[PDB]
């Protein structure tokens, strides 16, 4: 029984190293690392590898991995695949952590646009839940945080965040998960994944899949939203990827809406995490 390496970053950027059979499915890998973070709540997460390009892509846990690496290295990261849209009915405060964790990533990241005041609160509740309570000794007023934060920092951010750890004082780390959720959830590109495309007219949109749905964002006016209820059937062929659209009420025939992506693989992509995402909302 021949065995490969695999090498897993998690999401406080540590690296998990273990061993399947060659032929083993993403399911025995991740199976593996989650028994590792102590998570039982695992239909949220999945690991993800990067191709020659560097894209992203989730490991499908049914399918054989060397399938799916190909030529490329067993190293993988472990992510939020599905985020909760209520995190506060998850069953475990570990799965709280971990979503915080990735949310923290999805922050710094710049995938999850945030206004200074919100920057500010989610860093104040990630110190609350890292470090406790509010202490002066540790901050002076040239204090600059470990944590990452934002996407920029700036010293009037850290001060904010101070400001606002010192009106945590008391809470433990569960509870600062659960506000630091609480605030993250209500964000407009909260679990979205944008995927870049153009318009049958040949103009660029973002589309982007979420639990709730679909969205086309056209320009910053002309966002617009397909509710899963919405969306009939989506299929991809060559480079195109085409959703069908319900009519209003009494009108016959559902609208196409087709969409150019960049190659063959990238509209695959799409269609396989609508695909998966859609099922999500069914069991909603
Ligand atoms: F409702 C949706 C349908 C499809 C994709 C995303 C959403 N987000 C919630 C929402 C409702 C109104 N504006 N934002």
């Amino acid at each position: 029984p021949k065995s490969m390496q695999c090498k897993v970053i998690l999401l406080d950027g540590s690296e998990y190293t273990c061993d399947v059979e060659k032929r083993s499915r993403g399911q025995v890998l991740f199976d593996k690392v989650c028994e590792h973070l102590n998570l039982l709540e695992k239909d949220y997460f999945g690991l993800t590898y990067r191709d020659a390009e560097n894209q992203k892509n989730w490991l499908d846990p049914a399918k054989e991995i060397k399938k799916q690496v190909r030529s490329g290295a067993w190293h993988f990261s472990f992510n939020v695949k599905f985020y909760p849209p209520d995190p506060a009915q998850l069953s475990e405060d570990i799965t709280r952590y971990y979503l915080c964790l990735q949310l923290r990533d999805d922050i710094v990241s710049g995938r999850l646009p945030c206004s200074f005041v919100t920057l500010a609160l989610l860093g104040s509740y990630t110190v609350q839940s890292e470090l406790g309570d509010y202490d002066p000794d540790e901050c002076g007023s040239d204090y600059i945080s470990e944590f990452r934060f934002a996407p920029n920092h700036t010293k009037e951010l850290e001060d904010k965040v101070i400001e606002l750890h010192k009106s945590h004082r008391g809470m433990t780390p569960a509870e600062a998960e659960m506000h630091f959720l609480e605030n993250a959830k209500k964000l407009s590109m909260y679990g979205v994944d944008l995927h870049h495309a153009k318009d049958s007219e040949g103009v660029e949109i973002m589309l982007g899949v979420c639990a709730s749905g679909l969205l086309i964002y056209r320009d910053r006016l002309r966002i617009n939203r397909f509710a899963w209820p919405k969306v009939l059937k989506i299929s991809y062929k060559r480079n195109n990827f085409y959703i069908k659209i319900r009519p209003g009420e009494f009108e016959q025939f559902e609208s196409t809406i087709g969409f150019k992506l960049p190659n063959h693989r990238a509209a695959k992509r799409l269609w396989k995490v609508c695909v998966e995402h859609h099922t999500f909302f069914r069991l909603l």
